[PDB]
């Protein structure tokens, strides 16, 4: 897999969803991007890991948790990301 940073430019709404956490026993992980808007602009993609979030490991993060540092993120919105790259 691929490491990558992106800094998405604010303000929110970043056009992005999420899923996981550690209260769901997985990593947080992109599922959509809007087609018009900041994620998608920053080349955000779906499938893409979330390793941390303006520099926090996002690991130990609870769902919810994850959801409103991305939320309530100055900007830009700092992503350490791990991209999957394999079929
Ligand atoms: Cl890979
Ligand atoms: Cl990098």
């Amino acid at each position: 897999s691929m490491a990558l940073t992106v800094d998405v430019a604010g303000p929110a709404p970043w056009g992005f969803r999420i899923t996981g956490g550690r209260d769901f026993h997985t990593p947080i992980m992109v599922t959509k991007v809007a087609e018009r808007g900041k994620a998608k602009d920053a080349d955000l993609r779906p499938g893409d890991i979330i390793v941390a979030i303006n520099g926090e490991s996002a690991e130990g993060m609870l769902h919810a948790e994850a959801q409103s540092k991305i939320r309530q993120s100055p900007s830009p919105l700092r992503l350490q990301l791990d991209r999957i790259t394999s079929l």
